[PDB]
DNA sequence: CGTACCCCTATAGGGGTACG
DNA sequence: CGTACCCCTATAGGGGTACG
């Protein structure tokens, strides 16, 4: 499970959820739509291999991530 | 935004969250199910003060409740 | 209090295609 | 890559009643 696999978006968005931010916030903060914003998700999902975004926030604050 | 304000069994939930457990898997863990679960989340929720269960787990890393 | 439902809406997520 | 949508099911959440 590396961080550096994951594109500059995905770190953005991770760094968002990591903060405890729905979509819609992560979207207006990013200046993009929701649709983007989910589909980076799921692709830092899948690369990551976590089942949701509070496992995302979880392990990035355990691990230290940011 | 205290943590013991909260009673026990909230806090139960609440420590099971901050380890990225869904509330199926908590209530496996805690062998109730899962519509007790949600309704100790949704109490926890409303007197923290917190939108959702992530924001709920980045708090208690970052306040290091736990 | 903790248990376990009911009702409903809101949010999340996993697959796909498409295109500068 | 990053954008933005399509499709769908799954999960989450906010109100309520009930009862030992």
């Amino acid at each position: 499970r590396d961080v550096n696999q994951l594109t500059p978006r995905e770190r953005d968005i991770l760094k968002l959820i990591a903060q405890g931010l729905p979509n819609k916030m992560i979207a207006r903060r990013l200046d993009i739509t929701e649709s983007t914003v989910k589909v980076h998700v799921k692709h830092m999902l899948k690369k990551m291999k976590l089942k949701s975004r509070v496992e995302a926030a979880v392990w990035v604050h355990q691990e230290r991530i940011f």
